[PDB]
């Protein structure tokens, strides 16, 4: 569940109340925007978030990856520019 | 990256627009000021939808990886770990 | 990790000024939240670029990794396969 249709949802809101805004400027209408605004932005946040979950395991699942080329043996040289790879993508997820 | 240079340049844009307003809020930059938000983050939901696609393929690769380690390496444990990995990852996009 | 914790309290205060907003829809409060909602939008951008490296990374393991696979199996079908996944990968984060 990305959640990108909640997040196309919150943006087509978005758009109707702008039209509404350009069309009738009022307070009441600049509010109604900024507050459909906050709304797009928090499924923004939820989605970037599921992505980065998702980073996550990817890179759980290269490991892996990494570790059954090992057993079944390879090239020194390779392994360990996978493994540093690896390495940084840990450090990159962790950061 | 990947149309991360047009999200810099909107990004800018945003705040060049926001420099304005804060020296003349009037009702028509106001409303500008919010027309370019709503651009942007429309520039922002398409990145997003690109990257949710881009993990498919990334997943989609890892699974003829983990089948071409099948075919050499055997039926290991670190078989039956890729393979509930790659299920989650497939469930989970 | 990511950023994802400042996303989420950015989000939050963007909340509260929206609930002061409401209470006095002012020109100061207006500009208040648009000026928070440009910084919030700073903070995506710069996660959306986070991730976006990581993609390219990630897609550097799979080159090795493929890599890897072809010297210990040889050339195979499956390998076929994986490579043209490989550049269509790298076509689409040109794109």
């Amino acid at each position: 569940h990305m959640g990108t249709e909640d997040l196309k949802y919150s943006l087509e809101r978005l758009r109707e109340i702008l039209e509404r805004l350009e069309e009738n400027p009022s307070e009441k209408q600049i509010v109604e925007a900024i507050r459909a605004i906050v709304e797009n932005n928090a499924q923004i946040v939820e989605a970037i978030r599921a992505i980065v979950e998702i980073l996550a395991l990817i890179v759980e699942n290269n490991r892996a990856i990494i570790e059954a080329l090992e057993a079944i043996g390879g090239g020194t040289k390779i392994l360990e520019e996978m493994k540093k790879q690896l390495k940084d993508l840990k450090r990159a997820l962790e950061r």
